C-alpha cells in the first residue's frame, strides 16, 4: 500500500502557468509518501528549487520521495491532492479569465501532465483522488499523535469552504463536530495584521516573535472592535466594505502608520503585535474551552497553519483544558499534502495508520554516502580546508564550549519549518551577546528576533516549565517559560518575556544531536544549545551538500560539521574555480527608461528572480557582460578572461550575488546520485 | 466662483505610486473647471498622456483647463475631489501595506504635492474639499439636464458606500431616496461577465456591441440563478465563496469556455453577451419602474458609468416610464470629477448652476490658431500635402459623396468617450461595406462592432424612431430603432437588430458639423454620415494637431480635414525627418532568460509601456541599438546613420512601433502655446 500526497500549484520550473495566484493555500508545495501506513519520505519543494515557500508543482519532491522509498512511479497505488477538484478548477478558471492567454487546462490534466513529462509516469485517472482540505489536515495531525481518540482542531487561512474545523477522532475515523466560515479566518486575520508591519505571507511567526516586546494594552480596545466572542464557543469577525483587509481601516482611522520595508519597529509596532497575539489567543482558547467540555475529550491534536503559532500552543498547554496536546512538525499546507495521502488510502480500502507517535521529522533526502561526500568536499578544496576527527561530535561540543558558532548538517533533512539537528546552526546558549551577534552577523535579521533552545530530555525540567498538559516538544511546537532561576544562565535563548520555543531532544528523537547536547552539558554544566535553522536570509533551509557548503561560505559561521567532516573557510578562497549557473528563474536585464527632454535614459543593468515577490539587484556593466556569457560549464575565472580577468571588484560583486542566491556557484561536477 | 473638479489617482507622469491599484474607480482621470455655474473647460488626462482611461494624476488636464479659462492657479476658489477623504486614504493605506516600500503619503498631501511641483500652485488646505461620490455623479447629470426637478439614478462600479443611488433633484438640492450596497454592483456584474469573453476593464462597450449578435434564450436560466428581483425595487446578486467574480463559477460548472486571447467569438460567447445585456436591462428597468411609481416623477437623469450602456438607455427611453430622459456625455468617473466641483461650491456657500441644458461636449483644448496650425503643418511637409480650399466644408461634403473616408478635426475636443464632430472619422453611411472597410483598415478592430450615425435635427425623425420619451441625442447616449423602411438605405450604420446609437446634430449643438451633414444630404439625398472616433486601436481620441496628423499618417484614411486645411499623405513619406522621443512610460530592454542547460539564454530585445496592462513588442538588435541613442532632438534619419542608415526594413519596423505608439514621432519643434482665439 504505497500512496503519494501532493499540495501546491501546477507551474513548471521556469514558467508560471499564471503570474499571480491570488490565493494563500498554494504555498509550501511538498510531496509525502506513505507505505503501509507509515510516512517514509517527505520533503518540501522549497528545499529543492530554493524558492522560500514556493507554489511550484512539487516535481523534484516527488522524485526524491520515490528514491528514498526505493519505489518506482508504477509502484504507487494512489495519489491524494490536498483540495477538492471542483474548488481548485473553479479557482483556475477564474485565473484564466484574468489571464486570457493561458490555455484552458484544469488541475487533473495539469497534474498528470507534470507527472508524465517530469517522471515518465502515466497516472490513470482513477488513481488521482481529491480530498477535503481540512480532512487532510486532520488526518496528518491526528494519525501521527500516537493517540487513539482525541479532539482535532484545524485552523488555517482557508480550505474549500471553511477557515476552521473541529473533529472527533477515534481509531481511524474522523467525525466533524463544528466548522467556521471563511470570513471568520484567524489565519486571515493574523495575515491581514502582518501586512501592517511591512511583512507578507510567511512572516506571521516573525510578528509572533515581535509580540513579547509590546504592551498588549495599547491596542486592546481597538482589536476588540474587530471580533466578538459569542455563546457556545462561537465568535464573529467584523468586516468592512472598504478594502480586502479586516484590520487596516480601523487602525488607519486612529493614526497607526504601517511600517515601511527596511525601517525599524517602533514601540507602536510592538504594541500592535502584542495586541494581535493576545486577540488570537483569546479567540482560540474560547473555541477550545467550549469544545473540550462539550466533546468530553482530554486529548487535543491541533493542526492547520495557525498551529505554527508557538506562543498560542504554549497558552493552550498552560490552560489546563487538556491533559495531552500534539502538534505535527509540518502543520501548514505541506502537512495537508501528507494527510491527502491517508485520505486517498482510506477511499481505496481500510486505512493503515502509523504504529507510534512521530518523534523525528528527519524525512527528506540525505546528504550522501561517506565516499561521495568526501570526494565532493575535495572538489571544493580551493575554498575550504577539511579535517576528519576521530569523534566529530566530541570535537563539535568542545568547539561550542570555546564560543564557536557551528553549522551542523547530518542525515535526512527536516520536514516542516523548524531545524531540529539535521540542518541547524548551533552555539552556546548562555551569553546574551550570542543572540545579538547571530541576529546581526550570522542570520542577518532583525534584532528583536528570539532564538530557540534545544535541551536534553534528561535536563529539560531543570531549565523549562513544561507543566500543565503533556505536549510534544520534539519539533519546537510549544513556547514555554524558562524557569526564573535559569533565565540569567540562558541569556541567548530566553525571550524578553522569559519564554523559549523549546526543542527537547532524546536519544529516540535524534540520537546524534542528543549526544552533542549532552556532551556540551558535561563540558560546561549547561546541556542547552541555541538552535537556529541552517540558512541565510535569502534561502530556505539548506538541503544538499553543495547547499550546505555554499551557505557555510556565504554566512559568517566559524566552522561547519557535515557528516563527521570539519570544514573551515580558506584564508583566501579561489572564487575563480566556481562554475556559474542560472537558476531556472534567473533573469538578466539591460534597461532604459525615459530621460530628460524625452530622451532615452542611461543604461542600467539588473539581475532578478522571476517569481511573485522575487528579489532584484543592480549589476555593473562589466558583470552584466560576464554574466551574459554564462554557459553552465566554464568556470568564473575562465569566463572573466573576456572582460579582462577576474578582478577583485568582480569577485566581490559576484560574491554578493551568490550570497543573495541570484545564481548558482559550485565547483565543476556534482556529488552524483545518493 | 472658479472651482476645479478632480478625479483619478495620484501618480506622476513617469512613475506609479504603486504598481496595481486594485480598484475600478481611479480610471478616466480628468480635470473640470466651473465658473459662475457653467462648465467652462473639461478634458480627460488620457487625451494628454495618450494612455487610454489612465489613472494618473490629471496634472496636464488641470493645466489645460486653467489656460482655457484664462486663470492663474491662484484664481481658483475651491478644489473638489470626487470621493470622501477617509475612504480614499483608507484605500491608499491598504495599498501601502501591500507595497511596503511606498512612503506614507495620503491624498491631501499628494494632491498638494502634484499641484505645487506641476504648476507652482500652493493649494491652501481649506480650499480642498472631498465629496460623496454618488452626489458628484448626481450633480453632474442633473445640473446639465436643464430640468428643474427630476428623478436621478446613479449606477456604477462603486462609490465609497454604494453601487447605486436614487435621488430626487429640485433646484440645486439633492435628496437621497434609496441606495444599493457595493456587492450588488451592476457595473461589477457587467465587468465580471466581460472577463469571460477575453476582455477586461474598459471593454464593456465592446461586449454591449456583441450582444445583438447573440440569442438571449441560451443562458437566460443560468443568469437567473445569479440574481433575484424583489419587492420595492430591490434585487439581490447571489455571491460565492470561491473567487472574486460573481459569474465565472456557475458558468464553469455548466461547461462555458472563456474566450482566449486572439480567438474568435464562438456562438456560445455571443449568446452569453446577449443574456448578460438582457439581465442588466431587466434589473435596471425593475429599479426604475419602482422609483418612477413611488416618486411620481416624469423626468429622469441617469448617471454613473453604467449610463454609458446606450442599449440600456434606449430601453429606458422606450419604456414609457418617463416623459424626458437626460444623460451626460461623460457619465463615468470623469463626470463625477466635474460634479465634485459643483459639490465643493455648494459645500462652501450657495450653488450656481448652468442656465441651460448642455448641448455640446466640445470642452477640451483646441488645436491652435490659423497661423500656428499652418506653420506646424509646414513642419510636416516631407510627409503630407496640404491644400487650402475656399469652403473646406463644401469640399469635404463632396469628397464624402464620392466615397472617401475622412478624418475631421476642428476646435475643442469632446469631453467623454464619444466623438461628435471635433475629433471624428466620417464617411458615407449608405454602403454596407463601409463597415468592413473602416473596421478593418482604419480602426483594425472586430467586425461585429457597429458604427454610429450622425443626422441633422431636421432629418432625424425621417430615419430613426425617437419615441417613448424626449431623450437628449446630442451625445449618442441612446440606441434607437432605425425605421424599417430606411434600414437598407443606411447600410453602414444599422446594427443586426436594426438599431443605431444616433447623434442628432443641430445648428446649436455643433454649427460646423451640422452644416457638413446637411450639405452632404443636399448632395446625396441622405443627410446622415457615419461618425466614429478619431483614433486607431492603440490610442485614445486624438487631441493636438500632431496627434491628428500622426493618427492620419498611421491609418488608411483618404483625406484629413483639420481646421479648414485639407491634408493628404505624400507618395513616399520621409520618416527620416521625424524626431523620435520616448514617452514617460516608454521602456527599452534587453533580456536574458535561463537556458535549458542552466546557461544564460540568448538575448532578446523589447520595447514596452510601463503602466498596468501596457503593451510590449519585440524589436530587432539594430533597432534596439538605434532607439538607445534617442536624445529627443536628433532626427530618426540621423540616428539611423550609426547603424548603417535608415533602410526600408528599419523604416518599416519603426513605422509599426509608431502605429502602436511605443514612442513619439513628430517633426522637430512644437506648435507652441495654443493661441488665444478670442473665446
Ligand atoms: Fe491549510
Ligand atoms: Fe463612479
Amino acid at each position: 500500500m504505497l500512496v503519494l500526497g501532493l499540495n501546491g500549484n501546477f507551474s513548471a520550473a521556469d514558467t508560471d502557468v499564471v503570474p499571480q495566484l491570488g490565493e494563500v493555500f498554494f504555498h509550501d508545495s511538498a510531496a509525502s509518501l506513505i507505505r503501509d501506513g507509515e510516512l517514509v519520505a517527505a520533503v518540501e519543494e522549497e528545499r529543492l528549487n530554493r524558492i522560500k515557500k514556493t507554489t511550484k508543482f512539487p516535481l523534484n519532491a516527488v522524485r526524491e520521495c520515490l528514491a528514498l522509498a526505493g519505489a518506482r512511479p508504477e509502484d504507487v497505488d494512489a495519489v491524494g491532492y490536498f483540495f477538492p477538484e471542483n474548488h481548485i478548477d473553479t479557482v483556475l478558471n477564474h485565473l484564466y479569465t484574468e489571464y486570457p492567454r493561458a490555455p484552458l487546462r484544469y488541475s487533473r490534466e495539469l497534474i498528470r501532465q507534470r507527472l508524465k513529462e517530469g517522471l515518465g509516469w502515466d497516472l490513470p485517472d482513477e488513481k488521482l483522488v481529491y480530498v477535503p482540505h481540512h480532512e487532510a489536515h486532520a488526518y496528518s495531525s491526528y494519525l501521527h499523535s500516537g493517540m487513539d481518540s482525541a479532539l482535532v482542531l484545524v485552523l488555517d487561512g482557508r480550505g474549500e469552504l471553511h477557515s476552521g474545523t473541529v473533529y472527533r477522532a477515534e481509531g481511524t475515523r474522523l467525525e466533524k463536530l463544528a466548522d467556521y466560515p471563511v470570513p471568520k479566518s484567524l489565519g486571515g486575520l493574523y495575515l491581514n495584521a502582518t501586512y501592517l508591519l511591512g511583512y507578507g505571507f510567511g512572516d506571521e511567526y516573525k510578528v509572533m516573535g515581535l509580540a513579547p516586546w509590546g504592551n498588549p494594552e495599547t491596542y486592546r480596545d481597538t482589536f476588540a472592535k474587530l471580533y466578538t466572542l459569542q455563546d457556545n464557543g462561537e465568535y464573529e469577525l467584523h468586516g468592512n466594505i472598504m478594502v480586502p483587509n479586516l484590520v487596516s481601516p480601523l487602525f488607519y482611522a486612529e493614526g497607526f502608520r504601517p511600517r515601511r520595508k527596511g525601517e525599524p519597529f517602533t514601540q507602536a509596532h510592538r504594541d500592535f503585535a502584542a495586541a494581535l497575539q493576545e486577540t488570537v489567543e483569546k479567540i482560540v482558547l474560547h473555541i477550545l474551552e467550549y469544545w473540550a467540555k462539550t466533546s468530553g475529550h482530554s486529548r487535543l491534536c491541533f493542526g492547520g497553519g495557525v498551529a505554527h503559532n508557538s506562543s498560542l500552543n504554549g497558552l493552550i498547554l498552560k490552560s489546563g483544558l487538556f491533559d495531552e496536546v500534539f502538534v505535527h512538525p509540518a502543520s501548514h499546507d505541506a502537512g495537508a499534502g501528507e494527510g491527502a495521502a491517508y485520505a486517498a488510502a482510506a477511499s481505496l480500502g481500510t486505512l493503515e495508520r502509523p504504529g507510534k507517535r512521530l518523534l523525528s521529522a528527519s524525512l527528506g533526502p540525505a546528504l550522501g554516502g561517506r565516499e561521495q561526500i568526501r570526494a565532493r568536499l575535495a572538489d571544493w578544496a580551493p575554498l575550504i580546508d577539511v579535517e576528519f576527527p576521530d569523534d566529530a561530535v566530541e570535537t563539535a561540543a568542545g568547539l561550542l564550549a570555546e564560543g564557536q558558532v557551528l553549522g551542523w548538517a547530518y542525515g535526512r533533512s527536516e520536514f516542516g519549518p523548524r531545524a531540529l539537528g539535521h540542518r541547524s546552526i548551533v552555539a552556546d546558549a548562555r551569553p546574551e551577546e550570542n543572540r545579538t551577534r547571530i541576529n546581526a552577523m550570522v542570520k542577518k535579521r532583525e534584532g528583536f528576533r528570539p532564538f530557540a533552545p534545544v535541551v536534553t530530555a534528561e535536563a529539560a525540567r531543570d531549565y523549562f516549565d513544561l507543566s500543565g498538559a503533556d505536549g510534544n516538544h520534539e519539533f519546537m511546537s510549544f513556547v514555554v517559560p524558562v524557569l526564573p532561576e535559569r533565565r540569567t544562565e540562558l541569556g541567548a535563548v530566553t525571550h524578553v518575556d522569559g519564554t523559549a520555543r523549546v526543542q527537547v531532544v532524546s536519544a529516540e528523537s535524534g540520537e546524534r544531536f542528543h549526544r552533542l547536547v549532552r556532551r556540551f552539558g558535561e563540558l560546561t554544566g549547561t546541556p542547552v544549545l541555541l538552535n537556529t535553522s541552517f540558512n541565510n536570509n535569502a534561502e530556505p533551509i539548506v538541503q544538499s551538500l553543495d547547499d550546505v557548503v555554499t551557505s557555510f561560505l556565504t554566512t559568517d559561521l566559524d566552522v561547519l560539521v557535515v557528516e563527521d567532516c570539519l570544514v573551515r573557510g580558506k584564508a583566501s578562497p579561489d572564487l575563480g574555480v566556481l562554475v556559474p549557473r542560472f537558476r531556472p528563474v534567473t533573469r538578466l536585464v539591460e534597461r532604459r527608461t525615459a530621460g530628460p527632454d524625452a530622451s532615452a535614459g542611461a543604461k542600467t543593468h539588473e539581475i532578478h528572480l522571476d517569481y511573485d515577490g522575487g528579489p532584484s539587484a543592480k549589476v555593473s556593466p562589466e558583470l552584466y557582460e560576464l554574466l551574459g556569457a554564462v554557459d553552465g560549464t566554464t568556470t568564473l575565472g575562465d569566463l572573466a578572461k573576456t572582460v579582462g580577468g577576474l578582478s577583485d571588484a568582480l569577485a566581490t560583486e559576484v560574491f554578493a550575488l551568490w550570497e543573495q542566491r541570484f545564481l548558482t556557484l559550485a565547483p565543476a561536477g556534482d556529488i552524483g546520485p545518493l
